[PDB]
């Protein structure tokens, strides 16, 4: 509800003290029945060399975590994606845990080929963002289609090693895959 959403907003505002943050709500849609008062918060860049961050608010009251997307540009695609994930996480909470992949059902942004996220610790931001009393903030990291397939026969730890070693640019909608299979 409102009090919980304000706790999330305060948490984000404290972490990004000098950024404007916009909140979004629904008065129509899956949200209204399935997760009343759910919000998305948008952390707005101060300059062209900074990304946009979209953060859920409301999932953590049931799941113990919220999720965020780091985007190279402004797009309501992420608002739409997070509403879909709010519904999915209420139905299938076991699939919305660290180390799980999320099938977006479409590219994360239109021109990318990446259709999955890997639910990750918030490596770009650290522990000050990760924890807020009773609730954690996990990163929806886009992964390539071949990376997703790789996770069927290899661990998340192995993939995360490949990510560290490549130094993946998670803001590049066309970054190279870090894995190849025969």
């Amino acid at each position: 509800g409102m009090d919980y959403n304000q706790t999330v907003l305060s948490h984000l505002q404290k972490f990004w003290k000098h950024h404007d943050i916009k909140g979004f709500t629904w008065t129509l849609g899956r949200i209204v029945e399935e997760l009343p008062d759910f919000q998305v918060f948008q952390v707005i860049p101060n300059h062209e060399d900074e990304p946009w961050v979209y953060v859920s608010s409301g999932i953590g009251q049931f799941l113990g975590q919220e999720f965020f997307i780091i985007s190279p540009f402004e797009t309501p695609e992420h608002i739409e994606t997070l509403a879909m994930l709010a519904s999915a996480s209420m139905h299938y909470p076991d699939q919305f845990q660290l180390g799980k992949t999320v099938n977006i059902g479409r590219p994360w942004v239109e021109q990318s080929s990446f259709r999955h996220f890997l639910i990750s610790l918030p490596y770009p931001y650290g522990q000050e963002l990760e924890y807020m009393d009773n609730v954690r903030f996990f990163w929806l990291l886009p992964i390539t289609q071949t990376e997703r397939l790789f996770l069927n026969t290899h661990s998340v730890e192995e993939l995360e090693t490949k990510f560290d070693e490549a130094g993946i640019d998670y803001l590049d909608i066309n970054r190279a895959s870090t894995v190849w299979q025969a």
